[PDB]
């Protein structure tokens, strides 16, 4: 139902704060993002820059993706970013984050027409 576009935007976009200003955010954001309602997802990064910065990032440094495809683009500027990751404590339906706030480059796939970010690769 849902397009890649979309589910990226959904799962990774978090302009209305500049950053993690909480142990919390995480478990929120984990939580209202629907990434929590079938199983933890147990890996999920948020970015805290504008949705067209982050589009722009595919007209930047064209590097290998972690799988070997070459659609990935690394961000030329650091971004604020939150790390959400399980903690061994966490276990569903009570899923449990560790927030950890940074300052990173962004690795992103980008695809399509308009050519936008679908997946989040890794960051730097
Ligand atoms: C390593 C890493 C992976 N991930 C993601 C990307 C994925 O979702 P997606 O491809 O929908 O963007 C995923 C594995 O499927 O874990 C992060 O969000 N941050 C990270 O630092």
């Amino acid at each position: 139902k849902e397009t890649a576009a979309a589910k990226f935007e959904r799962q990774h976009m978090d302009s209305s704060t500049s950053a993690a200003s909480s142990s919390n955010y995480c478990n929120q954001m984990m939580k209202s993002r629907n990434l929590t309602k079938d199983r933890c997802k147990p890996v999920n990064t948020f970015v805290h820059e504008s949705l067209a910065d982050v589009q722009a990032v595919c007209s930047q440094k064209n590097v290998a993706c972690k799988n070997g495809q070459t659609n990935c683009y690394q961000s030329y500027s650091t971004m604020s970013i939150t790390d959400c990751r399980e903690t061994g404590s966490s276990k569903y339906p009570n899923c449990a984050y560790k927030t950890t706030q940074a300052n990173k480059h962004i690795i992103v796939a980008c695809e399509g027409n308009p050519y936008v970010p679908v997946h989040f690769d890794a960051s730097v």
